[PDB]
C-alpha cells in the first residue's frame, strides 16, 4: 500500500489544486452561463432549450457537488471527510454524471421526434413533456446510485481512509456501468447515425427539388409553345409543393420563416405565370421566368443555408465524439483495473470524464449562433 | 450495385469451399465435445453439462446458421423468402446469444465454485446447471422475439433497424452486457486465484525460513518459538482452502491427501515440541531434517496450483478470442449507418461465427481429457 501522492512534490501539488479548482470553476461559470442565457432570453424559452438548460444544471452540479471535493481527494490521496460524505459524494457523482448522459439522449430523442414525427410531435411537445423527460433522467440516475447503499447495512466502520465505488456485487458493477454509460451512449451513437442520414436525405430531397425548379426555369425560357411552359410550371408546382413538405427544424430563425414564406411567394409566382399563359401571353411568362430567377436569387442563395442545418447535426456528433473520449477511457480502464502509477491514470480519466461537464457547454457556444452572440455580447467583443 | 457480381466464379467457389469447411469444422468440433462428455463417465458433472450445452449451441450455428450464411455471403442475394429470413435471424441471434450466456453461466459456476466454494458445492446439482441452461436459451429467444412481435402490427436478409430502441437493447442485452459480465467475472477469479496461490506461496516461505532457523537454532526457546509459528501456519493454511480442489469436489481424494498431509506435518511439530519439554533439542533437529523430506514430497505434488491459475487463464483465452471474434462486428455495426464497406461487415460476421469453431478447439487444446480423447479417435498413438 503505497500512495503515489506522497512522491509528488509541494510545487506540483499546488499547481494541481490551482489547475483543478480552475477546471472546477471554468465548469461552474460555463454551465451557469448557459442556464442564465436561456432563462433571461424570452426568445429562447422552448422545450428544446429547457433540456439544454437542465443539461447545464447537471454539469453545474458536477462542478459543485463532485468536482471540488475530487480536487481535494485527487491531489492529497486521502479521504478526510468520512463515510456519510463518501456516500453522497459517489451518489451525486454517479447520479449527476449519469443524468448528463441521459440529458444528451433525451435531447437527441427530441431531435429525433422533431424530424421523423415533425408533424406529430410539434403538437405533443410541451414544456410538460420536456419536464417529465428531465424528471425521469434524474430519477433514473438516482436509482443507479441507490443500489450500493441498500446493501451497506451489514458492515459499519467508524473511520474511513478511501472513497471508491463498491466492487462487492459484480451484478451491480456491470448493471451500473452499462445502464449508466454503455446503454445510453450506444443509444446516442445510434440516434446520431439515424439523424445524420435523415439530414443527408432531406438535403438531397430539396437539392433535387431545386434542380427541378432550376431546369424548368430554363425550359420556360427556351420553350416555344404554351404547352411546354405549363409542363414546366406543373413540374415546378409539384416540386415546390413537395419541397414545402420537408422543412428543417429548437428556435426557428427569422431567416427560416423567410424561406418558407419564400416558398409561398414562389408558389404564388408559379400560380401567376400559369394565369399568364391562360391570358395567352407566353413571351411574358418567359419574362415571369426572369422574375422567378430574381426570387430565386433572393431566397435560394439564402436557402444555400439548409446546407448549414446539416452541419448543425455534426455538432451533436462532436458532442458525442468528445463525450466518448472523455468518459469511455474511464470505462475501458475501470474493468481492466482489478487485473492491472496505474492508480494515477485511473484518477486521470475520472477528471477527463468530468472534463465533459466543461466541454458540453463550450461546444454549444462555439456551435450554436444564439449562444455565440450572447457570448460576444457579455464580454463585448462584437457590438 | 452488389459487389458479389464483380467477384469472379473461381473465387466464389473457393469461398463456398472455405465457409463450408468452417461450417463443417464447427459441426465436427462441437460434436466431438458433446460426444466425449456423454461417453466419458469421468466427465459427467454439472460443470461439463454446461460445457456440453455450449457446444450444442455452437453446433446449432454450424447447422441452422452457417450453411445458410455460406450461400447468402458468396452470392450476395437471399433467394429463400420471408419466412426463412425470419427463422434464420431468429436462430442466429438466439444461438449466438446463448453461446455468450452459456459462457457467463460457466464463469458464474466458476465464481460460485471458488468464492462460495463451501456453500455452492451442495447447491450445485445437475438440476441447478440445467435450469441455468434453460434460462440461457429462453433469454436468447426473447431477444429474437421482439422484431416479429412488432412486424405483426404493421431479396435481402438483415436485422430490423426500425426500432432504435431494440437495435440497442438487443446489441447490449445480448452482447455488451454479458460480455462485460464475463470480463468482470474473469478479473474477479483471476485475482481470486492469484490470492489463494499467494496465501500458500507465503506459507511455503514461512516453513522454509523456520527450517533454516531450526537448522541454525542453538536453543529450546528459539526452537519452540519456531515450532509454534509453523503449527499456526498449518492451522491458518487450513482456514484457506486450495483453488484447484475447490473446483474439484471438496471431499476429493487429492484434497484429503493435502489435509491429512497437514495433520501429519502438525503431528510432527507436536512431537518436537514435546521433545523440548523432555529436554532433548538436537533430537528435534534430527526431527527437523525429517520434516524437510516429508514436506518436499507433499509440496511438490501440491505444487499444481501453478496449474489452477493457468486453468483460469484458458477462460481468459476464450474471453480473449470470443471478443476478438464478435467485437469487430459490434464495433463496425454502430459505425456502418454513417460510413466496399459491406464486404468487411460480412467478414466480421463470419469472424464472429468463427468463434463457434474456436470455442471447442480451445477445450481440446486446453483440457487434457479431450486431447487424449482426440489422439485416441484418429489413432495418433502407437
Ligand atoms: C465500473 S466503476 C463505475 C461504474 C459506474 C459509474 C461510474 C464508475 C462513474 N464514476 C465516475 C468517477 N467517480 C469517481 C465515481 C463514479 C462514471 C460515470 C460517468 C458518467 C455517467 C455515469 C457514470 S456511473
Ligand atoms: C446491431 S446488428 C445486431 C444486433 C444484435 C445482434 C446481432 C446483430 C447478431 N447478428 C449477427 C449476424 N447475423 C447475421 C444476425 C445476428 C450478432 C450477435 C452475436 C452474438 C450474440 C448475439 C448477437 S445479437
Amino acid at each position: 500500500d503505497y500512495i503515489y501522492q506522497d512522491s509528488i512534490s509541494l510545487p506540483w501539488k499546488v499547481l494541481l489544486v490551482m489547475l483543478l479548482a480552475l477546471i472546477t470553476l471554468a465548469t461552474t461559470l460555463s454551465n451557469a452561463f448557459v442556464i442564465a442565457t436561456v432563462y433571461r432570453t424570452r426568445k429562447l424559452h422552448t422545450p428544446a432549450n429547457y433540456l439544454i438548460a437542465s443539461l447545464a444544471v447537471t454539469d453545474l452540479l458536477v462542478s459543485i457537488l463532485v468536482m471540488p471535493i475530487s480536487t481535494m481527494y485527487t491531489v492529497t490521496g486521502r479521504w478526510t471527510l468520512g463515510q456519510v460524505v463518501c456516500d453522497f459524494w459517489l451518489s451525486s457523482d454517479i447520479t449527476c454524471c449519469t443524468a448528463s448522459i441521459w440529458h444528451l439522449c433525451v435531447i437527441a430523442l427530441d431531435r429525433y421526434w422533431a424530424i421523423t414525427d415533425a408533424v406529430e410531435y410539434s403538437a405533443k411537445r410541451t414544456p410538460k413533456r420536456a419536464a417529465v423527460m428531465i424528471a425521469l433522467v434524474w430519477v433514473f440516475s438516482i436509482s443507479i446510485s441507490l443500489p450500493p447503499f441498500f446493501w451497506r447495512q451489514a458492515k459499519a466502520e467508524e473511520e474511513v481512509s478511501e472513497c471508491v465505488v463498491n466492487t462487492d456485487h459484480i451484478l451491480y458493477t456491470v448493471y451500473s456501468t452499462v445502464g449508466a454509460f454503455y446503454f445510453p451512449t450506444l443509444l446516442l451513437i445510434a440516434l446520431y447515425g439515424r439523424i445524420y442520414v435523415e439530414a443527408r436525405s432531406r438535403i438531397a430531397d430539396l437539392e433535387d427539388r431545386w434542380r427541378t425548379l432550376e431546369d424548368n426555369l430554363r425550359v420556360i425560357e427556351r420553350a416555344a409553345n404554351a404547352a411546354e411552359v405549363r409542363e414546366a410550371l406543373t413540374r415546378m408546382r409539384a416540386a415546390a409543393e413537395d419541397a414545402q413538405r420537408a422543412t428543417p427544424p429548437s428556435p426557428a430563425s427569422p431567416e427560416m420563416e423567410d424561406f418558407r414564406h419564400g416558398f409561398d411567394i414562389l408558389v404564388g409566382q408559379i400560380d401567376d405565370a400559369l394565369r399568364l399563359a391562360d391570358e395567352g401571353r407566353v413571351a411574358e411568362a418567359q419574362a415571369a421566368a426572369e422574375e422567378l430567377r430574381t426570387t430565386r436569387n433572393a431566397y435560394i442563395q439564402k436557402y444555400l443555408m439548409a446546407a448549414r442545418e446539416r452541419k448543425a447535426t455534426k455538432t451533436l456528433g462532436i458532442i458525442l465524439g468528445a463525450f466518448i473520449v472523455c468518459w469511455l477511457p474511464f470505462f475501458i480502464i475501470s474493468l481492466v483495473m482489478p487485473i492491472c502509477f496505474h492508480l494515477a491514470i485511473f484518477d486521470f480519466f475520472t477528471w477527463l470524464g468530468y472534463l465533459n461537464s466543461l466541454i458540453n457547454p463550450i461546444i454549444y457556444t462555439m456551435s450554436n449562433e444564439d449562444f455565440k452572440q450572447a457570448f460576444h455580447k457579455l464580454i463585448r467583443f462584437k457590438c
